[PDB]
C-alpha cells in the first residue's frame, strides 16, 4: 500500500492508539472529499487505507484526531486536530509514510518517501 | 498582541523570512472565514494579525505557506503548507504565540499560550 499513517505519543512513550484518521483528496471545486479513514492500531499505525490503482495524483489531507485522543487520557491539549497537506505526485517514489509525534502543545510531521 | 507567528528555517539556521501566513476563523456555517494574513519578517516574526477585540472566542486555523517559502528558494518540499487548528480565548482572551520550524519533508509546530 501507497500511504502509511503512524502515529506516535511523546508523553507516554507510545503508540497513539485507537487515534481517528480521516483522509480527503482536493475535488476540482477546491473542495475537501472523503478518501479513507481509519483509527490506528496497538502499533500506532493504519494500514489499508487506500490501493494503487485508488491513489492517483493529487492534493491530500490527513487529518488526525489528536484531540479526541488526549481527551480520552484525561489530558488538555491545544489543537483541534493535526493536518497533513501535501501533493501526491507519482514521478519517481511510490510509497508514502506520514508521521505524526504527538505532544499536547506541539507536534512534529514527518513524510517518509519511498522505492 | 494576542497573536504571534514565528518561523524558522532548519536547513539554513535562521529565520524563515518572507513566509506568507493566513488565518481562518470557523463561521456559524461550519465554513473558514478569512480572519487576517501577513508575512514573516527577517527576525521570522509576524505580529500585528489582530486586536484582542477582533481575537473573539472561536476555532482558528493558521495556516503556514510552506510550500511557497521553499520554492521561492528554490527548493521542492513536500506539504503544502503547516496548519495550526485550534480553539481560542474559551476561558477569557490569552496570548498565543504559533512557532514553526521548517524542514523540506518534515515540520514542527508548538504554541505558547500567556494569560
Ligand atoms: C520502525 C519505526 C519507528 C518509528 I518511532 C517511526 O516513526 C517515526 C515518526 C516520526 I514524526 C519521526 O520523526 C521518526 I525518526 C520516526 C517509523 I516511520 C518507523
Ligand atoms: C527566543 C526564541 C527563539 C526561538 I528558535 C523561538 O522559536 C521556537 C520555535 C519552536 I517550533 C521551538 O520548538 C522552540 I524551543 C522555539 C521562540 I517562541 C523564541
Amino acid at each position: 500500500c501507497p500511504l502509511m499513517v503512524k502515529v506516535l505519543d511523546a508523553v507516554r512513550g507510545s503508540p497513539a492508539i485507537n487515534v481517528a484518521v480521516h483522509v480527503f483528496r482536493k475535488a476540482a471545486d477546491d473542495t475537501w472529499e472523503p478518501f479513507a479513514s481509519g483509527k490506528t492500531s496497538e502499533s500506532g499505525e493504519l494500514h489499508g487505507l487506500t490501493t494503487e490503482e485508488e491513489f492517483v495524483e493529487g492534493i491530500y489531507k490527513v487529518e488526525i484526531d489528536t484531540k479526541s485522543y488526549w481527551k480520552a487520557l484525561g489530558i488538555s491539549p491545544f489543537h483541534e486536530h493535526a493536518e497533513v497537506v501535501f501533493t501526491a505526485n507519482d514521478s519517481g517514489p511510490r510509497r508514502y509514510t506520514i508521521a505524526a509525534l504527538l505532544s499536547p502543545y506541539s507536534y512534529s510531521t514527518m513524510a517518509v518517501v519511498t522505492n
